This record gives structure tokens, sequence and C-alpha cells, in this order.
């Protein structure tokens, strides 16, 4: 599923990720934005044989199974291809597990490179929430 700009924020505000860890809702939306385009079935190949899975792109090497990245890690105990559900539900608790590791949401180098110190407010700006 490709979602629309508010009709994301309202399902992330909905799974608690609004200010969750001090995130602010639009950081959230940003990040989905320029990791997947907001589809939730984005999937991308990284050259250490690992996949980055969803709408967050939340990756093989540490987070998810997929049965084909040798030596990883399931830390959210969970099939990556869960991970590209229209239901959001997945991706969102997995997220949060990810963004309470230490780095916050500088495991996202999107958001690193695109988000982080924007008037990421702007995201959610005439939504609906
Ligand atoms: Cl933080
Ligand atoms: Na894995």
């Amino acid at each position: 599923k490709v979602f629309g700009r508010c009709e994301l924020a309202a399902a992330m505000k909905r799974h608690g990720l609004d200010n969750y860890r001090g995130y602010s809702l639009g950081n959230w939306v940003c990040a989905a934005k320029f990791e997947s385009n907001f589809n939730t079935q984005a999937t991308n190949r990284n050259t250490d044989g690992s996949t980055d899975y969803g709408i967050l792109q939340i990756n093989s090497r540490w987070w998810c199974n997929d049965g084909r990245t040798p030596g990883s890690r399931n830390l959210c105990n969970i099939p990556c291809s869960a991970l590209l559900s229209s239901d959001i539900t997945a991706s969102v608790n997995c997220a949060k597990k990810i963004v309470s590791d230490g780095n916050g949401m500088n495991a996202w180098v999107a958001w690193r490179n695109r988000c982080k110190g924007t008037d990421v407010q702007a995201w959610i700006r005439g939504c609906r929430l």
C-alpha cells in the first residue's frame, strides 16, 4: 500500500509514535517519505547481503528474519515479510525497539541526512490529527 502523507501521519499517531522517545510525529513521516516513499512494499538490497524492508526500511542484519542473511539477528522476532503488510503495526512495533537502541533515529540514514535539523513539523501540516 502507498500511504498518503496525512493518512500515514494519522496511522503512526494511533500506534503511539508521536513523541515516542522524544521524536515528534513529523520526524517519523519525514523518515518514511525518504526511506520508502510511503510504500509498504519497498525493499532494497545492501552490499553486505542484507535487505531493508517496508515503510521504514528495517534491515535484516539485525531486526527481522528473511532466511537469506547469514549470521544475522532477528531482534524484532518477526519474518521480514511481515514488514511489507498494508497494516503498519509490525513496522511500528519494531521501529520502537530500534529507536530505543541508544542511537535514536540516527539508525535511519535518510532521517539523518534529510530530516534531522529541518522543519519536520511541515510534514504533518494541514493534517487532521
Ligand atoms: Cl534520542
Ligand atoms: Na536476520
